[PDB]
């Protein structure tokens, strides 16, 4: 399939080349397989999800997305014209409040939650959760993720926008998970982007068009922005039976574009998340 004057992330997750408008795919799309988009929850009724996403979850008076984020980041993950994998299943656990802020148990509460709240969902081609999110370093945090990841979860984690070393950042310096920085539309490590040799994948950051709360659109950047581009590409490759949860970081890894991102420090990775489509 051919989504033309997609948003640049789409096409460039489907591309070897920055500069092309049109995101390719296999019209599978990540059909039977779940993200749980662990953020301030989705604005479940917006008509981009096309009734695929749901709100599973929230730590909260509500479980609306009174935010947006979480609903832009479910957006990139997998709607139907700002996502990756158009046809997933999308579920929401706010741990986040609507100001964006959430204590470190309630994370963790969160991670755990979808560790079992899998058990209870339809995922028969494989689950991933995108956290888009990030707080100074907690080993209860970093284990969290890990946990999350050790149940077969694909766990897609935001490097942190400090435009620092991500090892001082949780749970993006978690090893067993998928920590994801960010680049610009001109292949550039997004100048926010967080780095370090926990990075284990680039995706697109910087200018992120999705889905927004009131059935809107909006472009923002960020890691966190990022984060959901790899989800999504997991949830597709996974739906695709190329890989996975538990070897879907290292798969995209694997077949990732490389040495085409720059200003990228010594000691990370120069590796930007590519679908491998071949329409």
């Amino acid at each position: 399939a051919a989504q033309t004057n997609a948003p640049w992330g789409l096409a460039r997750i489907s591309s070897t080349s920055p500069g092309t408008s049109t995101y390719y795919y296999d019209e599978s799309a990540g059909q039977g397989s779940c993200v749980y988009v662990i953020d301030t929850g989705i604005e479940a009724s917006h008509p981009e999800f096309e009734g695929r996403a749901q709100m599973v979850k929230t730590y909260y008076y509500s479980s609306r997305d009174g935010n947006g984020h979480g609903t832009h980041c479910a957006g990139t993950v997998g709607s139907r014209t700002y996502g990756v994998a158009k046809k997933t299943q999308l579920f929401g656990v706010k741990v986040l409040d609507d100001n964006g802020s959430g204590q470190y148990s309630t994370i963790i509460a969160g991670m755990d939650f979808v560790a079992s709240d899998k058990n209870n969902r339809n995922c028969p081609k494989g689950v991933v959760a995108s956290l888009s999110l990030g707080g100074g370093y907690s080993s209860s945090v970093n284990s969290a993720a890990a946990r999350l990841q050790s149940s077969g979860v694909m766990v897609a984690v935001a490097a942190g926008n400090n435009n620092a070393d991500a090892r001082n950042y949780s749970p993006a310096s978690e090893p067993s998970v998928c920590t994801v920085g960010a680049s610009d539309r001109y292949d550039r490590r997004s100048s926010f982007s967080n780095y370090g040799s926990v990075l284990d994948i680039f995706g697109p950051g910087t200018s992120i068009l999705s889905t927004w709360i009131g059935g809107s659109t909006r472009s923002i950047s960020g890691t966190s922005m990022a984060t959901p581009h790899v989800a999504g590409l997991a949830a597709y490759l996974m739906t695709l039976g190329k890989t996975t949860a538990a070897s879907a970081c290292r798969y995209i890894a694997d077949t990732a574009n490389k040495g085409d991102l720059s200003n990228i420090p010594f000691g990370t990775v120069n590796l930007l998340a590519y679908n491998n489509y071949q329409a």
